[PDB]
């Protein structure tokens, strides 16, 4: 066991909302990488996309 998961509530909800965007299991350390480094200032094609998948989220209402 250890190593469990220590996301909130609403971090869960993202991760879990993330895979469904790419329709692929993916696993929370990669968010996390992905997001740190976005939020970090990061350039990479994947960070501004991802800042844009937030945007688009911001999109989309229940």
């Amino acid at each position: 066991g250890a190593m469990a998961i220590a996301l909130r509530d609403d971090e869960y909800d993202e991760w879990q909302d993330i895979i469904r965007d790419w329709r692929k299991e993916m696993t929370v350390q990669q968010f996390l990488d992905l997001k740190e480094r976005a939020l970090s200032g990061a350039s990479d094609p994947d960070s501004q996309r991802y800042n844009a998948w937030l945007e688009l989220r911001a999109k989309r209402l229940s």
